[PDB]
């Protein structure tokens, strides 16, 4: 008996999924390639571990493909890694029969009980079938904690640059090779923090500055688990500069990619179709603490949406200073949807009365657009919970719902993914019920502070996009199967504080 | 109608409390001094805001004292700050009638709607009554975000050193004076991260190294709120060196003081009785997200226990590398307690059978000592929740309980402070139900991994001390008043994995 | 609706059982032989009465065998008796073909509605089928009721010595023979403290001493019944002197074998495997006052465990001058060894709180080991119950439990086998539910008196061994079919009187 399956997030047909792998794009075929850590046998993690494969041409709708990479041994696994396109046959695997735009090279960690090493594989049919390089490994550091190779092309020095993690040494080593079969250690960075327990899935990418597309700075992605500050797993980032060997963040500073409880092992694509325009990144939407116990069958784990990255240099972190902040915008080919439903368009909503639209047969996947404004001046008020709340109740059974909104005194956007049923939510001591975000206004008109929120609910996953992706939160939710969360309710406490500029909901497929 | 009041944690008699202030110790009188942010009028935060005052001689039992500092204005408040003892009358406030050991100088932020500035006050009776310095401020930087002055004596340069926060500038400025009334900006630090929204309550102290006392390194404490990674508030630290003007952390790295949801605005004492031996620090046990809505009357907010700080250079952060980790050990004059109750002393538990002791009339305050061991080799096991769980059920009403323990697959120590009632716990979208810690073993006997946990329950608060304070977690809990959590139950999954070396419980007053 | 059936005590296949018969050991095939009074038709006592047969090589796990001795008449019965191994062919039966240590001769009573004679029978297949002696009986008359013949070899006088019960004349007669076919009357026994009481199942064996296993004393076992008004069925012993014709009881050397209510008709083995080393004895674990009404189906009656008897010449306790004391240790071979579950060890018990191990899937056969000390110091002891109590309950339904423990004021170990919903416990007025034992401390170091007690629970039978067998108590108990005293609990009155050195429970199969 199956569960409710996300409609616009990728899940495997059956079995177990984690880290996204070998992300790249086929220019001549117009196909996006998604590879992933995959265990087809059980519905939890286990060895042998494979590279699953799925293709799309809009990043919202997927086609299953045969297993891409396998370990020689049952003991072992074909762990995480990335892909590159060798246009100029620098590896020497590709004839003139193989299109330059189609020259796939997978770089991956072969984890065996004895050691973790780096292997490479090539494809002659456009990234569906892969053969190992005859003399693998292409990098061994005599270690059991050496994995997750992400590699890009650096024009100036004419090299492939690999950023890989010396996991439990809290070190991310940078290697270089023109050949791609021979790797030279260039630098190590470093002890960045938060450390936790391990450095996993590192990434290094030029991210175009917002407002000046022409400019861009370098971003370092590190994911850590266990030992995240919120508990378990999470993805951090650094903004700085890359010279060809060393990376330096503009300042000593930690920042998180996603504030939600379920967003890990983010990898960016090697190339894009722009249009969309790199940087583009996807992540595994879960948390290692309880990822193996979520109530889904015959599969476990969904990916997040692919997100367009950009750097916002003028992000008002608070009302005094501005910081260079990572902006993540959603990629979603809506396909066929509508119509909108709306509420308190241009009204100041009051405690006594509350709004509702219930979409009597929503598939359980819907999106909403909300722009609210706090009074700011003045209204005072404390000791009274000053919230604007959205309730996604219903639909076969309300009282089973997720609550979210903003409270003025806390200055944070909350989510309540308890309530309920699904004993797993009621019993699993790692499945957090509540988290906040601390989103900031985007403008201030005449004494009203304007905040905006875009959100997408897809059966078992919720993504919130504050100020068009200036802040993001990704959390999974589990309701009592077959329906629905179609009863959409707005509520407030405090007769005169929140102003609804705009609120819209619609079903999405 | 009153609530259940913590027996060995400080709470105000009535009203509202937050940040601990002006911590110092009277050598000739043998009295510890605790000051705190205090609103005597309402049971939430509000201006006028005062410095409350309480004294102890064992740090576990307190005596209430009259309000120590007040703002001139109702608009205003006497915000956070620290105290120093001016043995050599460098301020010139003290006659030869006033004992050197008793020469109190309070340094505090006078917050007014127009600006935040630094004031000083002196005491002629041993820190009970305080008079302002005639020419306050002693430091103004033309700002509304400039507060929380912590000051210490630096022998080498013969100066008072003030570390204070330029809150929303993410800057912690270091000032110097030999006078205490004329301050000179020496350096700024910096953009350390996690930034969040603000830098609050900075602290700078020499913390003696564990294993070798003779050595010590400098620690920088920064607390931030809102915008903590786990949501809301939290306290971070940096380990490094202080030259007299600038501070540098040994590496660029973030680390958290307390992983629990309720531990903020930590200030260390200016001096101690050693015996106890500085560094010693206390903190406000709550989280700004929901601190004003907790169900207690006629007071709100408890402090944490005072903790003896030490640096552990050889802390096994993971099985490969060691890090310089902050160690926090509890200060608790047990007073009169016992006897112990014990369980599976030197046995390996099995899922079939479970242990229980219910202390039929526990006051609701008790401590426990647990040393467990994972089998490690091998037992494999996955897809099965592999936990050792403690249940503090009962006592008038079980089914209302807090659960905690360790799960092998997650490698983290969990806490479940839901279950239940207490409408605030069931309803308040900021009161997190669950958090983990990711504690590490202290030793491995052949094919086993030994972990230790000390915990103290005090009516509404729980402190966990992993490996004698190598890792700490502070979380408040609210059960249905009058009783009790006296039903202590141990439980396991997977028949043969956990080995109980030791487990003891006893009532504490 | 078969009922719960003891796992380590012998019970018949089906039907009624009582007095154990013809106990001996086959040295060639390493097999213990147990015979018993048997009615395979009805589930109560009746004629024809047979000799049931069962074998074992560890005295714990048994094997059903065909009926060994049968009466010639359905009118009559083949009553109680013993067996001998005739190595030296002194009987006149037995070819050179039959192995010396395999030449068993049964001596038994052939009770008829008309007469009561003494028959002997030989076996040629090592005690599985028996043939009667052709010139039976071997004893003519009168016979005033004459039964329960126990026969043994005597080296000095080179004779078979037979001890038999003369119920009508309140005596025990001793007979001699070398042929085994013709017996001469020699003496009689004895006090006489109980006359009017019926003498049954007598036995005469040399019992080795503790501290010197080389020495031994003659011990005369008598089963005395009854007087319901009087204490009721009890198994008695006399330490004394046997010259070869007469038995001398040492005045004041006489105690009951087992202090329980369900231990009767004791017979010792004729020969043993040492290893275990004779004296070894087994008893019918029931009581004539109600044995025919116990709720077991399709069988009635279990035997007890086989016990290794030894004399403890140094006993004291009372501080009154010491006397020779009989101590019986259990013979029990464990198949499913481990694992122990324990309570509070090295600990002082307080009234306010209790201990619990909940053995969820125990069959109802478990063993326990308790070592407690009573604090003589002061603890004056007002007139209130000063108990240490063990409780067994559920599992399916508690409120159906058996209680036992030590009460200081009364200086005895009580047992309350009441508290059952079973009809024959509520209804049967001769089934007493409460007994106390009066165990004595083994060690009196400091101000604490140390007591040891081992106990085995087997579905319907409980056996308590105090100080490793110095005193024993055997009582059957009946609890609603299926489930099963698994909830093991410890409770006490009086806050600071009892110190638990050791308590531990374990399942036995």
């Amino acid at each position: 008996e199956t569960s409710d399956r996300p409609l616009v997030h990728f899940t495997p047909n059956k079995g177990w999924m984690n880290d996204p792998n070998g992300l790249w794009y086929d220019e001549k075929d117009a196909k996006w390639h998604l590879y992933f850590q995959y265990n087809p046998n059980d519905t939890v993690w286990g060895t042998p571990l494979f590279w699953g494969h799925a293709t799309s041409d809009d990043l919202t709708n997927w086609e299953d493909q045969p297993i891409a990479i396998a370990p020689k041994r049952n003991d072992s696994g074909a762990f995480s890694g990335s892909m590159v396109v060798d246009y100029n046959n620098t590896s020497g695997f590709f004839n003139d029969t193989i299109d330059p735009r189609q020259r796939c090279v997978a770089i991956w960690t072969y984890n065996t009980p004895e050691s973790e090493e780096q292997y490479i594989s090539y494809s002659l049919d456009g990234g569906y079938t892969f053969t190992e390089y005859q003399k693998n490994p292409v990098l061994a550091a005599n270690s059991t904690q050496f994995r997750d190779p992400k590699v890009f092309w650096y024009e100036p020095s004419q090299k492939w640059i690999m950023t890989a993690a010396k996991s439990q040494d809290y070190k991310i080593e940078i290697y270089s090779s023109d050949d791609l079969k021979s790797w030279k250690l260039e630098s190590a960075f470093a002890n960045e923090g938060f450390l936790g327990y391990q450095y996993e899935c590192p990434g290094l990418i030029e991210v175009p500055t917002e407002q000046d597309p022409s400019k861009s700075y370098w971003v370092m992605f590190i994911s850590i688990n266990p030992g995240a500050p919120a508990g378990g797993s999470f993805n951090q980032y650094f903004v700085g500069s890359f010279n060809g060997t060393h990376f330096e963040a503009f300042d000593n500073q930690s920042r998180v990619v996603d504030f939600g409880k379920d967003y890990y092992a983010l990898q960016t694509f090697f190339n894009t179709d722009p249009t969309y325009g790199s940087a583009l990144g996807i992540a595994w939407a879960s948390n290692w603490e309880y990822s193996a116990f979520v109530p889904t069958n015959p599969w476990r784990s969904s990916m997040s949406l692919v997100r367009k990255f950009s750097l916002n240099t003028e992000y008002q972190a608070n009302p005094e200073t501005e910081l260079i902040n990572l902006k993540a915008e959603p990629i979603l080919n809506i396909s066929n949807a509508g119509p909108w439903s709306r509420f308190a368009t241009n009204t100041t909503l009051t405690k006594a009365n509350s709004y509702n639209v219930d979409l009597s047969n929503s598939t359980g996947t819907l999106e909403f657009e909300l722009v609210y404004a706090v009074n700011t001046t003045q209204t005072i008020s404390k000791s009274v919970f000053a919230d604007l709340s959205l309730w996604f109740k219903g639909l076969e059974d309300p009282e089973e719902y997720l609550r979210m909104g903003f409270e003025v005194s806390a200055s944070s956007f909350f989510l309540d993914r308890g309530n309920s049923k699904v004993k797993f939510v009621k019993e699993n001591p790692y499945f957090t019920n509540r988290m906040s975000v601390n989103n900031q206004p985007f403008k201030s008109e005449n004494d009203l502070s304007y905040y905006k929120v875009y959100g997408l609910l897809d059966q078992n996953i919720l993504e919130l996009y504050f100020n068009d992706g200036d802040v993001v939160s990704t959390n999974t939710y589990f309701m009592t199967t077959g329906n629905a969360l179609g009863s959409v309710n707005m509520t407030t406490g405090v007769d005169n504080l929140f102003y609804i500029d705009k609120f819209q909901v619609r079903e999405v497929k």
